[PDB]
């Protein structure tokens, strides 16, 4: 590689990144005419801080995202309700889910439509299951992303993982409850055993930070945020940047950037032979076939056919170099799925892996595909 | 070191993957002794058409549908192979034979009326001249006399004995690295090719002694849109078969390697050579191969072969032969059902000091830019590897799909599925492939009735894995779990 | 297990090597001695300031330190001033303040005191180095131009941002190649007046755009100047684009961080860290990872986790070094900081996965000399060896082992003083000096291990160049 | 093809890395032919135990000794046990007999019978105590297969599965059954306590070893002043196929008797017992011989058969150490071209050895230093190219520790030790040099008068050491 490679300077390959992108809401980015924005420039994600407002601030947030979503109806925001939870002033030194979180869930987070809850401060396992108990028939299409912000939940994040959905990292607060010369080690063991298990992790705090005021980052911001990339990271979040900061959609749009240039230095073929190092199932087994099948026949794109999104989330696991398209009929799969590094969707009523070759400019004609259900198929655009 | 003395039992050596040719003739005529040739691993039937005519190997071949009414599940393939060119001498004075002194000279004429003595004999091959220069050596009577070419002229050649020898009447020569100018494929043979192959359901033609990629261009040619179910598997017999072998493999369906008559061709130190390059380079494109003559002579008059006889055929299943070939122990020899039990409990010796994880890496470094078909083939073995399924099935209307598996050398059986009787019987020559007839056909249910009838044929039991394999341009990789 | 605080015996075996850039905040004796314990390897001079009396003084301080710290063997480095662009002095010395979109005036007439609408440069060639569209930053890059205009003693800007500027403020032309001496006549004075006399081990020089540059600081060395090794720092697109035949020509590299981040998009200078480090670790050639390390604690006595984040993965990419500048130099915990340095490198060191490293290697690059020391890195392992020896005279042989990053410490044994120096740089290695035979010379050398890093029976490759490998018991 | 088809010079097939051991006996008795067997490739010298007596065998030791005065070359000498033998007795008129396919035989323990048809003797006087019925006997080589059907005290009835002639006093193999006599008896015992030791013989062939007792007999036999001798036990019967790794273990190195393996197992099974027992030799690093049925056609044909040198080719690749001549030589008409043609064989089925598959197969128990060493010189030779690799040894560990990982570069070894020199006759890969007893600088002062090595690299190593030189 010459270096001249490295400084060259494109709106359709960097919009092309695998690393999804969760943007807080706020007085900032709140409008439609923002969201919309905000989606061209790679917004995946929308997260709900119920730190902040209440039920009838949220509620048209939420009905200007589906507003967004009517101006670009090839877009599918998954919806994230951050509590509020238990939350030295630079504040640190109660119920993990008290009955204003609780309210929050059953009385907004179901009837709402929101995706995903991220619960702040968890502690223990003890944690994930009463939420997913308070969830029960009504909340099945939620999933539970806890988040590690403390050293209890550092302590317990094995049973914490074994019980969650994915994971959110908070450094942060992390640092203001372990030495930060230890951080990164946390960050990157986490991350790591989330890898291991194909559970999303979002890597959350101290991104870009200084871009609240500046169209710009700095090198040490963009430099921290390209190494959670390398991390293995599924998603990286913005906080203040999008809700309160002067330039929410450049902002967006140099993460993008950020992840595009990380992904660059990702050594494809290694991170498939390491995965498999780290006794399997057929659909474990299937989806290692297709990953090793499309680098082989040179794949344009890996078609994940799935209900549940287990078949796009077990090959987006191995992180291969070609884009995957999920094509799902369930509509919340779809939404759980944009959460997913290296995966997007497609939503879908055998008609569907031809119907869908035809919408994807995401193919040359002759290219091949891999196509996976117990099976594999391997095609040519026609 | 004890594993090793145990004795297999019927169940473990009918098991193995390595396929048998057997040739016909009057020892193994009778259909009950043909029934019992199939049951001890016969997969191939030779009609070797160097004797014989159209109406006793028509006779042969009812004899052989005959022995499958017997055996419904068995699909034996037929292969014709040809007599091409031969070169003998011609007769001695009163029909006795003459012995040669060495360092005598000896006059061979071209004129085949000449009835010879101990200075003059005739050869049937009236171009001899024109083939054989000075300083060339000319093998007699299996190689048993050895003279070396002096002089020629134009119907003459004036040789040295090089050794001493007793030889008869009409026996066979042999000229080593001197090309045979006669036609491959003569008149009589493009008789047996069209008037019998052709009409009497013949699968394979083996040529003998063919020497250019324009002798097996020939013989597609003569077979045309009638003879296109056909498959052509040339015998490598001599040098210029060996020196243009790139060539005619390019061109061929499979080939045949004539271990006894190379050794009569290039010294006897080089033959093992030719035989694992052949071999390897068949391996590498997935066209079948079988290893010939020579194989366990001693067996057409001993109920047991030798030590020596047991290890050449065993080294020629670890060289990655598709095939083993029985010649005069099936067609003439005291004990042709015992000598297919002995070579099918030996390809299962052998097949036990197969390394089949070793085997599918030295083969995808082999091959190259791949193609999805060999791609997905290549995957479907790793897969059944990962997920321990019992069997491999290769749904499959050319063969290719069967072919391409069985290339990369799976511990599991390949069971190929075909709508197609020419490609059920073209697979019989195909290491490591069962077959089993369907008709045309969507995938789904195919795999579903193969799975009832492989359970009843004790291949799989439930709950087992199974992985599953259709291609052509769609491509498929199935993983289930039989009921 | 991460939660768990690590020993100093731990921490201080750290790998990574450690350049301090020395200033009045460590210019006692005694703050330097403490360095020395914390983990500092090599002693930056930054020949930007000072002169020589001055810079004499802090190398006799140096020679002082040594002196109650036998064991240390300090590599000395100056650092070249090399080409500066600056602005011009302002109306009373008042700072000015820019207006976003307001038409800024940069003249090349040094002699023009400035005002909100024109200011000066000290870059003559100005004009003809910039284009219009061409950015110029300004004081650390708090102001950002654009050229909209271009003449032949100014160009004419519009201010991208706004903000307020002081006199005499540094300048970057991103993009833009400066043609300015890297090397000047006050470069050549220090190089030549006090590198050599003085007794410098390396030359970092500032501000490298070609091999030209280097092949030139080599030529000037002479055979003067030939135990000194030089050491290009990368700072811009043009040391960047000729960055291949730059360490052809070097002996290491430097890596300037917060100085290319003024010159390229921030998000690419993750990139060209990573490539760089990786092309020096591929030819052996020591790296150092410097600017923006721990800058917080010039002020604080704990960093910042991105800051521990930052460092940690510089030891990843595979850095042999990693250096402090201000923390050292001009703040208030120099000693503290190292000490934090040396720990955050400990620990990021215990995330390398060594036999990858020697694999990924093997693939990547065969000498006889390379041979024996990649066949000594793998006996080692192979062996449950302890330590390896070097026996070296020029350091390479010790060098090549290094490369190969092996889990064992490596001794490298040298009669030669400044091989010793020199290899203060190289990531793994610690340096023993020696006058003796190839096998006297292992004796003792086991002796003195055993005195520190091998218990009774453990295995120990030896490597000795000239090509040897010996694999001996301690008894 | 045309690689494979040309014809290989004298200088490459003299170049074989497999070692050649030769039977002594009348056609190659004499220095001059003996002479030209050694640079036909001759490595070791087989004396045959069962024939000849000790002043006979003494004259064939004399003649190698005036023979490598000619060829100043360092030839082996082994001493090959006699060991027990199983034989029929004398027959009715000194008549052979035939016996008819379903007759009965009975087998006797009174060796002073004279046999009919109906029954004939049998010397092993223990044979109705080890044969049960449902046994196979085999007699002449296998010419007849008889059937075990009763035993009594002094006598064994059987029934022929074959119609065969057999003569006189021949020999008999019993399939699956121990031969119940002492492997070294007072004969063996005599042949090696005054005829091994004091005639200079390197290696004891023992025929016929059955029990890994066997060996630490000989060992103890041998004691102080046969401490220089090294024993190579035959494995010829089940019961040594059943011991084999117990008397690999306290062996030096190995013969195979496929020969007479094939009368004791079936012989689908021999070729698999040849394999693993070779593969368990070259994982330990001792050598192994290959011995009986190699190039038999070539006793009266100056030609040996397409069948025979391939089973000899499959030797060389299966990995045997070395490959052995019996009657080809003892006896028979060309015992010089035997050699060549052996040679040959030998060098062309060294082609198709893949050799960084062999180091990386014997790479794949934690190891010790010197053989760590040796790993790192093939490792290190292949990488720098070397043109030969010098191996320091005195008890010769070293030089079989390197040839075990079978290194694509010959191997000089170099000792003081003049036993260890000629121990070292039968490792592939190996040729040897006598040194006075640094060493190497004079090591490569003959290596290029020798054609073997300027400005090639060497790797030389000690046993721990190991050095890369550039040969000026």
């Amino acid at each position: 590689i010459r270096m001249s490679q490295i400084l060259e300077p494109s709106e359709e390959d960097w919009t092309a990144h695998r690393t999804r992108i969760v943007c807080t809401m706020g007085p900032a980015c709140w409008n439609v005419d923002t969201l919309v924005k905000m989606i061209d420039a790679g917004m995946n994600v929308c997260r709900l801080n119920f730190s902040h407002g209440d039920h009838e601030t949220h509620a048209r947030t939420v009905q200007n995202i589906q507003e967004a979503m009517k101006q670009r109806p090839e877009a599918r925001l998954a919806i994230l309700l951050d509590t509020k939870g238990p939350e030295i002033l630079i504040m640190n030194l109660l119920p993990v889910i008290g009955e204003k979180d609780k309210h929050d869930i059953l009385n907004f987070g179901i009837p709402m439509g929101c995706n995903f809850i991220a619960a702040s401060f968890v502690q223990s396992a003890d944690d994930v299951r009463y939420i997913r108990g308070l969830l029960g028939p009504r909340g099945r299409h939620i999933r539970i992303i806890p988040k590690i912000e403390n050293v209890e939940g550092l302590v317990n994040f094995d049973e914490i993982l074994a019980e969650a959905d994915g994971i959110m990292i908070a450094r942060g607060d992390l640092g203001m409850e372990i030495p930060p010369e230890k951080v990164f080690l946390a960050q990157k063991m986490m991350i790591a055993k989330c890898n291991v298990v194909g559970k999303p992790v979002i890597t959350a705090t101290q991104m870009l930070e200084s871009m609240i005021k500046n169209p710009r980052p700095t090198r040490a911001e963009a430099a921290d945020v390209a190494n959670a990339v390398l991390d293995g990271t599924d998603c990286v979040m913005l906080s203040g940047e999008t809700a309160n900061g002067e330039f929410p959609v450049i902002t967006v749009e140099t993460m993008a950037r950020i992840c595009y240039e990380a992904e660059t230095c990702v050594d494809y073929p290694a991170l498939y032979r390491a995965m498999c190092l780290a006794p399997i199932s057929t659909q474990e087994a299937v989806a290692r076939a297709a990953v090793e099948t499309a680098e082989c026949v040179n794949a344009a794109i890996i078609l994940a056919l799935t209900e549940t999104g287990q078949t796009a989330r077990l090959i987006a696991k191995y992180r291969p170099m070609q884009p995957i398209l999920a094509l799902s009929a369930s509509e919340s799969t779809i939404k759980h799925l944009q959460v997913i590094r290296g995966v997007t969707t497609m939503q879908v009523p055998d008609h569907v892996i031809r119907n869908a070759i035809v919408v994807a400019e995401l193919v040359t004609e002759g290219e091949s595909i891999v196509a996976v259900h117990n099976l594999l198929k391997v095609l040519t655009v026609e």
